[PDB]
């Protein structure tokens, strides 16, 4: 009978004014996108998650009156930005780019009833609240990570994360498809990785690798909801499926078994063979031609099996391969104590139990320039157990409930750390311990859009009392979307 109010929206809106009668999507209602191709794309992706719920026909077209209408025009929103307005007439979402006409469109169906999810008809009535939404983002880097080696997750797999990701205005997937227990992706040059060291995953199962067409699906599908795929390759460190595939990468010429325990740190390539940069170079040039987004993550994590001035040695002779086909660099924040180039960012994951000495580095690389992603191990790592009692996830970096994840500042985290250089957040999901999509799903929910909101919605609007409400406002949607999710006792669901 009522619609929900026009600000239970995540991430919370830049600006929100409410006023007015709703609008009510009917039968008559038409998608209208002029002449535009691109908003015609978003025209046809919005049709596809109404129709089934309403059972309308939703036409998309080119000219008509009234009902929701995609609009490209110049504006202040910005590339990622948009306003939504709606009234008795109609809702107009307007943007810049596709992207925005996007995420106005993940606005949309928030403020839509939930059961506007289900994938059969429902009665409705279809309301969106009447006002005016202007909404830019707070930061650009706004990602989401997905961890394929630990466990392997089949492209329709990785292609149901992405609709999980998009409903909260992340625009960055980063994908980590190496590890000691997995090589996902196929590499003509080197074609013992993906064979091989696909083979298996943690636990002994039997793995699995993209093929170039299974990546190059993955990419595009990612592109139509807006998402830059960020490719992760780790190195030195976790690289056990690389070495064990190929006998000549190991410094004693000696292949190991393939690894599917959880432990951590004891594998490196050869940091002194020229074997190792001809790898490297391979692999990331075929890994670039598949790459249509601006980063390669080197990754550089844990590599605690290669002695520090071995790991500056071979980084310092690794990024200029990345800047060679043309991409930027992205590791983890071990690579801040080991020149990182002009241009290259780094991704924080530590903790509030970190050494000062190494967060001091951090920061220090930051006040000479180097970009920040911020994913710090006891806040966004979506792995973490909530409480002692969760049965699924790790808890090495503490206990991180729902509260504790969303309730800090980004650009006021990092001691010594400049605001200017943090560019963005991350939300890491790890799979040591998740084997199938709803483990995913338990983890990931309800904290996923918390860590999209730190980087998307202003500062004033930060604040878990009144957040926590909008967040409780997603479960029955997330119920109708078949999404499983942990009920934290923190939140007041109804
Ligand atoms: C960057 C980073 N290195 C470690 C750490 O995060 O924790 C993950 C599990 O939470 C683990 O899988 C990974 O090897």
């Amino acid at each position: 009978a009522e619609p929900t109010p026009l600000d239970r929206v995540i991430p919370a809106p830049a600006s929100v004014e409410p006023g007015g009668a709703p609008y009510r999507i009917t039968r008559g209602t038409h998608i209208r996108v002029d002449d535009s191709r691109e908003a015609r794309r978003v025209g046809d992706y919005l049709a596809d998650l109404l129709r089934p719920a309403t059972g309308y026909r939703l036409p998309v077209t080119s000219h008509g009156h009234g009902g929701i209408r995609l609009r490209l025009a110049e504006g202040p929103y910005g590339d990622e930005g948009y306003r939504l307005d709606s009234g008795r007439e109609g809702v107009t979402i307007t943007a810049r780019k596709a992207a925005g006409l996007f995420h106005g469109v993940q606005t949309l169906r928030q403020l839509l009833p939930a059961a506007v999810e289900k994938d059969s008809a429902q009665p409705g009535p279809w309301l969106v609240a009447g006002g005016t939404i202007e909404d830019t983002p707070r930061y650009a880097w706004r990602s989401a990570m997905l961890d394929v080696s630990r466990h392997f997750f089949s492209v329709d797999e990785v292609k149901r994360y992405i609709d999980r990701v998009a409903l909260y205005k992340y625009n960055k997937l980063h994908l980590h498809i190496s590890d000691d227990q997995g090589w996902r992706l196929a590499i003509d040059s080197w074609p013992r990785l993906a064979t091989y060291g696909g083979s298996t995953e943690v636990g002994g199962g039997p793995g699995g690798h993209y093929t170039k067409a299974d990546y190059e699906e993955i990419v595009r599908y990612a592109a139509s909801r807006h998402l830059e795929v960020v490719p992760e390759i780790d190195m030195p460190g976790h690289t056990n499926a690389a070495l064990a595939s190929y006998a000549e990468l190991n410094c004693d010429g000696v292949a190991p078994p393939l690894y599917t325990g959880t432990k951590v740190g004891f594998s490196t390539l050869c940091v002194d063979k020229d074997v190792t940069y001809d790898f490297v170079d391979d692999v990331l040039g075929e890994l670039a031609a598949l790459t249509p987004g601006r980063y390669l993550h080197i990754g550089g994590d844990q590599a605690h099996s290669t002695p520090q001035a071995d790991f500056v040695a071979f980084m310092k002779r690794v990024q200029p391969i990345v800047a060679k086909y043309g991409k930027t660099v992205v590791g983890w924040h071990q690579l801040a104590g080991a020149e990182p180039v002009e241009g290259a960012l780094v991704q924080y994951w530590g903790l509030d139990r970190t050494s000062d000495a190494e967060k001091a580095q951090v920061a220090a690389a930051a006040r000479n320039g180097t970009g920040l992603i911020l994913s710090p191990a006891d806040r966004t790592y979506l792995d973490m157990k909530y409480t002692k009692d969760t049965p699924l996830g790790l808890s090495w970096a503490g206990y991180v409930e729902v509260r504790r994840s969303y309730d800090w500042d980004p650009a006021a985290y990092l001691p010594g750390a400049p605001a200017e250089a943090v560019r963005g957040v991350e939300a890491p999901l790890w799979t040591e311990t998740l084997s199938d999509p709803d483990q995913l799903d338990f983890m990931a929910f309800p904290r996923l859009p918390g860590v999209a909101e730190l980087g998307w919605s202003p500062a004033s609007t930060h604040d878990w009392d009144t957040y926590k409400v909008r967040l409780a406002g997603q479960a029955p949607h997330w119920e109708a979307m078949g999404i499983d999710y942990y009920r934290s006792p923190q939140v007041p669901w109804t």
